[PDB]
């Protein structure tokens, strides 16, 4: 008859895991053992009780205790997948242990800055002219964003101090002109947008 509990090797696990891992990725390896012999010592591991998130994202296979991805995991969605590990052997009295486990999502920069922008209407030199606003959904470098006026033209962006906003104003005065605004993370590989504007 059934004399012990499975125990896990650990009362808790953590991992990391860059989102977009490919499908099949391994996540991590959960282990537990009983000091029993046959059936009785023969562990299945499933967690029929985690969230819909983390069974839509990861699979635990029932006999290894691995979890690999088999959904999209998005950094941007979620950032954490917390959830318990069930293990019990095979008794008809089945004894079961439990270990909580959590994987903190890795951001990866898989986001373009956007650049919103909003007009205003001799005209005075230093006169803001636009309302530009830029924001990057990733995080850290990977969403520390650089914005400039491409080419050389008598307007450049000035910042409202410390969703980032923007005075887009005049360097020079005059009595029309298209001015391209260029936006770039801080994170490699970089990413980038632009968007025109035509004076008003
Ligand atoms: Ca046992
Ligand atoms: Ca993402
Ligand atoms: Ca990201
Ligand atoms: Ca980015």
């Amino acid at each position: 008859t059934n004399d012990n509990a499975p125990k896990f090797e650990r009362p808790s696990y953590e991992a990391e895991l860059s989102e977009n891992s490919p499908i099949g990725h391994s996540v991590i390896q959960v282990k537990a053992n009983d000091s029993d012999q046959g059936a009785n010592a023969e562990i299945e591991y499933t967690f029929h009780q985690a969230p819909e998130v983390v069974r839509r994202l990861l699979r635990l296979d029932r006999n290894t205790g691995l979890i690999t991805v088999q959904g999209p995991v998005d950094r941007e969605d979620l950032s954490t997948l917390r959830f318990s590990v069930l293990a019990k052997d095979r008794g008809t009295n089945p004894k079961s242990a439990r270990a909580q486990v959590v994987v903190t999502v890795k951001d990866m920069n898989d986001n373009a800055p956007t650049i919103e922008i909003r007009g205003i209407g001799d005209v005075a030199e230093e006169t803001a002219v636009a309302l530009v606003q830029v924001s990057d959904r990733d995080e850290g470098e990977n969403a520390a964003v650089t914005c400039v006026v491409a080419g050389d033209v008598p307007f450049q962006l000035r910042q409202a101090s410390e969703k980032k906003k923007y005075f887009l104003q005049t360097t020079t005065p005059l009595d029309d002109y298209t001015i391209e605004i260029v936006a770039v993370d801080s994170g490699n590989p970089p990413l980038s947008s632009t968007n025109s504007l035509k004076v008003q």
